[PDB]
């Protein structure tokens, strides 16, 4: 409809992408390459009051309203067909203070625009390991990385942000602001509405000691009760994270191990890189490691080497839940399911949480089973659509063959078929609390394309 558009162009600024366009086919593509739609309308922001008629607009014309930051959603939802997608990727800017250690990032960042901007003054915060992720849908669902058994979820450093709602008004939020929905934004998601701005706390981070090596998947069972028992019990300053997969064919590997199922090991010491020399040998044989590498990097190279692999892959299918304890069944489970792993990049990967995360207070934020200290992510990945059904099935077999051990999913984990799943990853109490802020500020449901929570 004329009337409504013409306004709409006259307050906005930010380049215009149409059906027709020849960026629409590269516009539209979001990372989840699985996922091939076409929206009405595409519209890359430029600033703040750029998002603000955008808001207003798709909800006059009643356009289903995508938000896409970094457009790594593994289920799919930062592109639609038949709708509007919000693109902030043009908000990328970032405000630093050494005399503050503080950042304002708009929400459309990626990482390693943002860990560059603190490193300048050696300073970072909690975020992902995998460095051209989207701030922003990492952050609204909560947000994890290296830093984060020291100084918490990226949420547990967020202080203000600004966010555009359903009814385009614009509001800040903070523990003294709107702090319902500061609570809810904290691990719900966009469904509330589109984040400008976002205000952090930052630390001072020097260079870390730092090592992966890959060790035979014989020896499976004892690095990893090893590895659980002593994550039990590791320093919060330890992290160390497992990835099973084919072994890339890597010069520092033998080529006996090339392209055979190993398991990985990545660890890092968050401080003085001299007791962390001590520490991670006295870890790293806990099998017969291959293809050792370690190195002292400053923290952005932590961010940066995630992850080698001389091809991207264009497929993508994810399977995550929590765990509270890993039984030596559970152990097996994985270990066994591990040999049929048959593409080189899926990855089943091994993480132990829990340190700054788990002193903080389940009911705190809306992120919920902080008290489970375990995840794992079954990764599909490949690049041949035919061949979706082969690998797309095997991580199901997965989450599905290590389905009870498991109490919930991360939100930033869920796949295109998870939808329903929203109530058991966030558990019921507190999505009755979500559910009273969602109706305050986006009564509506106009954002629908997250973990969505209805009014
Ligand atoms: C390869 C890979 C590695 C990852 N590693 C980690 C990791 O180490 N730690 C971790 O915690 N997570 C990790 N994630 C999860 C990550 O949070 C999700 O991929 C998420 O979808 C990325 O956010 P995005 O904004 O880039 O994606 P989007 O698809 O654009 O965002 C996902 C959801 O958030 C909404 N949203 C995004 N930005 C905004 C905004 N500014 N305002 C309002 N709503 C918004 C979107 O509409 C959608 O609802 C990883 C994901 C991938 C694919
Ligand atoms: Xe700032
Ligand atoms: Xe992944």
């Amino acid at each position: 409809d004329p009337a409504t558009l013409a306004a709409f162009s006259a307050a906005f600024r930010g380049e215009l992408i149409w059906p027709s366009d020849a960026d629409y086919d590269e516009a539209r593509r979001i990372w989840n390459g699985t996922i091939d739609r076409r929206p009405a309308l595409i519209a890359r922001c430029t600033s703040t009051p750029d998002v603000v008629a955008a808001v207003s607009f798709a909800r006059k014309s009643g356009l289903l309203v995508a938000v896409r930051g970094g457009g790594h959603s593994m289920a799919g939802h930062s592109v639609c067909d038949g709708g509007i997608v919000i693109d902030l990727s043009l908000m990328n800017s970032i405000k630093v203070s050494r005399r503050l250690r503080r950042a304002r990032a708009q929400g459309g960042c990626l990482l390693g625009a943002f860990d560059t901007a603190t490193q300048a003054h050696m300073l970072a915060t909690p975020a992902g390991v995998v460095s051209h992720t989207g701030l922003g849908g990492l952050v609204l669902g909560g947000g994890f990385g290296w830093l984060s058994r020291k100084y918490g979820l990226s949420i547990d450093n967020l202080t203000s942000v600004e966010i555009v709602t359903a009814d385009g008004g614009v509001l800040t939020a903070s523990d003294t602001e709107n702090p319902d929905l500061f609570w809810a934004v904290r691990g719900g998601g966009g469904n509330f509405g589109v984040v400008t701005a976002f205000e952090f706390d930052l630390h001072r981070v020097g260079p870390v000691r730092f090592a992966s090596t890959y060790y035979s998947l014989d020896e499976g069972p004892q690095v990893i009760r090893a590895w659980r028992d002593h994550m039990a019990t590791a320093p919060d300053e330890l992290t160390w994270a497992l990835y099973l997969r084919l072994a890339p064919p890597l010069p520092e590997l033998p080529a006996d191990m090339h392209g055979k199922p190993v398991i990985c090991a990545m660890s890092c010491w968050i401080g003085d890189p001299h007791e962390g020399e001590r520490q991670l040998e006295s870890i790293l044989h806990a099998g017969k490691p291959h293809g050792l590498t370690k190195a002292t990097l400053p923290y952005r190279a932590l961010q940066a080497y995630s992850f080698p692999g001389a091809v991207v892959p264009d497929r993508i299918y994810t399977k995550s839940g929590y765990l509270n304890e890993l039984s030596d069944e559970a152990t097996d489970t994985v270990l066994e399911h591990a040999a049929d792993i048959a593409s080189p990049f899926t990855q089943l990967e091994l993480l132990y949480l829990g340190g700054a995360v788990a002193r903080v207070p389940d009911d705190a934020t809306a992120y919920p089973n902080r008290q489970s200290p375990f995840v794992t992510n079954l990764a599909a990945a490949w690049m041949d659509p035919t061949e979706d059904a082969r690998h797309t099935a095997w991580a199901r077999e997965g989450y599905r063959a290590l389905a009870g051990h498991l109490s919930g999913g991360y939100v930033n984990f869920m796949n295109p078929g998870e939808a329903d799943r929203t109530r058991e990853a966030y558990g019921a109490a507190k999505f009755e609390r979500l559910q009273g802020v969602k109706a305050k500020y986006d009564p509506t449901n106009l954002f629908r394309l997250n973990q969505n929570i209805p009014p």
